[PDB]
């Protein structure tokens, strides 16, 4: 038993991380395959960053402006392109080390590791949830950009994130594999704001049930009440409408704990209308929303991946 | 900026990992050169793990009893012995992953990160604190036995940490990697209890620095104390004395936000007594105290890992 925040192993990720330096820019880079993926802002300088014209920028550059440095080897670029925000170079070696992977995008809600790295070096590894508003709660200083977020599954990384800025909140916002910004935030240094968040309803049911797994029972309840009554409250805490297809995805926990979702939808209410009142739920004081239901049923069942 | 509960990149401790059969009981083993360490009560059938006597039941072992594999490998065992808690299986292949290592014992009040294993397969990664009781807040099923906990400085892995068990209150005891326990546990299927436990004061107060270093300020104050008289607040709160060594390890984190150590227990003694108010600090409604002045500089300064 027991419940921490997991992220995924990290070693498949690692051995795909690489340092790119164009001018004074450094940043860290994916290597799959013969292509370097990066953030497109690598070719920028100072005063590039203000209201950049990246094709412009891009035309302008040559295969030796970027060094690629794939730990103390250099990897020599031989072409080089865009696509929307990030930059592909094409490098003479493939990545021997190149997992099996997809480039997929995730949905708000969902949760993924980040590995933060730094000159092209792994420094640590946390789990995140896409908010609402398309940012993520991260940690990352200046030169952590292109760092990546990624799930496994099974022996197949998914790579759903690369890292590119941070809003003046000190929330963080980045692109998919294919250089697509999640939400509406763009490449420039300019003023931008990341725009109210909800909380994730159906994920704070998911940990409700991990704390029942886990021994927490102390805010259940006989009481029950109806998915439009729940939402009623939810509008009104500011937390997301709770749909059939919510209900659906909890079903194996309900049917585990025999709490049925909409009785704990009832001891959420409660949650919200009173507080904890000084107690704790899973050592936190706070409604935890950052747990998917499938993150629960793999932590509180004990999937491995090789 | 932002401030997670982040672990070290976990790849060169995976490529540790193997998977340890005796009987009807598997648990991971950590493969360093030609030695697999594990826990010793693979060699215990349900009615051994009673009361056991080890160093009966491992003389009528034999090196073809115990099955280990690496992936898709077996590993031959050609000799087996056992330290205090752990078995040691020689075997006729020399790990050619092995990191650079080391093993050493923590002191409650630190950190590490715990790759969670089964089937001798890497499920996730997260960051652990040694109690002041000695015991460990984890995520463990059934199979993680085994598992270890580590630290990574620059290219070295200190290993620290290998699980055995759950108490009763699901916390978690295990050893350091020469077999001796961490606290008053045995590896016994019977009846025994954590000891209380305390707050680990210095950490929580390098997690207060975090949080101003990332601009959470609003439990600040002009006031002053002495460490005397901040002490007489701890121990009625619970809290771990702190120590002139304790102030002089928080010293960089004072220079850098400019706020004098005993001004930061000021605040800490407000908050004890008055608790919260209904506000956060670094997203959390509780004082965190599994973060180390150690972690809080690293994370808040940016030092990778080769
Ligand atoms: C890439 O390594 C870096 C990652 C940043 C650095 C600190 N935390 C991060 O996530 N990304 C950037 O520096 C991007 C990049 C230029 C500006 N920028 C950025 O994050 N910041 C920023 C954005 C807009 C404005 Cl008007 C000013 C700065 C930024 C915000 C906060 C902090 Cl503390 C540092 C930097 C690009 C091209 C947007
Ligand atoms: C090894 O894989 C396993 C890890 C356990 C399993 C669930 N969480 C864990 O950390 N370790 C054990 O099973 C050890 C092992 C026998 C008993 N044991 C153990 O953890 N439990 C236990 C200890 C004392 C008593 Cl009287 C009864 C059980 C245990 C406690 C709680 C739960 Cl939910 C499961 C198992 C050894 C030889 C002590």
């Amino acid at each position: 038993s027991g419940f921490r925040k997991m992220a995924f192993p990290s070693g498949k990720v690692e051995g795909c991380m690489v340092q790119v330096t164009c001018g004074t820019t450094t940043l860290n880079g994916l290597w799959l395959d013969d292509v370097v993926y990066c953030p497109r802002h690598v070719i920028c300088t100072s005063e590039d960053m203000l209201n950049p014209n990246y094709e412009d920028l891009l035309i302008r550059k040559s295969n030796h402006n970027f060094l690629v440095q794939a730990g103390n080897v250099q990897l020599r670029v031989i072409g080089h392109s865009m696509q929307n925000c990030v930059l592909k170079l094409k490098v003479d070696t493939a990545n021997p080390k190149t997992p099996k992977y997809k480039f997929v995008r995730i949905q708000p809600g969902q949760t993924f590791s980040v590995l933060a790295c730094y000159n092209g070096s792994p420094s640590g590894v946390y789990q995140c949830a896409m908010r609402p508003n398309f940012t993520i709660k991260g940690s990352f200083l200046n030169g952590s950009c292109g760092s990546v977020g990624f799930n496994i599954d099974y022996d197949c990384v998914s790579f759903c994130y690369m890292h590119h800025m941070e809003l003046p909140t000190g929330v963080h916002a980045g692109t998919d594999l294919e250089g697509n910004f999640y939400g509406p935030f763009v490449d420039r240094q300019t003023a931008q704001a990341a725009g109210t968040d909800t909380t994730i309803t159906v994920n704070v049911l998911a940990w409700l049930y991990a704390a029942v797994i886990n021994g927490d029972r102390w805010f259940l309840n006989r009481f029950t009440t109806t998915l439009n009554d729940f939402n009623l409250v939810a509008m009104k805490y500011n937390y997301e409408p709770l749909t059939q297809d919510h209900v659906d995805i909890l079903g194996p926990l309900s049917a585990q704990t025999g709490i049925a979702v909409l009785d704990m939808c009832a001891s959420l209410k409660e949650l919200l209308q009173n507080g904890m009142n000084g107690r704790t739920i899973l050592g936190s004081a706070l409604l935890e929303d950052e747990f998917t239901p499938f993150d629960v049923v793999r932590q509180c069942s004990g999937v491995t991946f090789q």
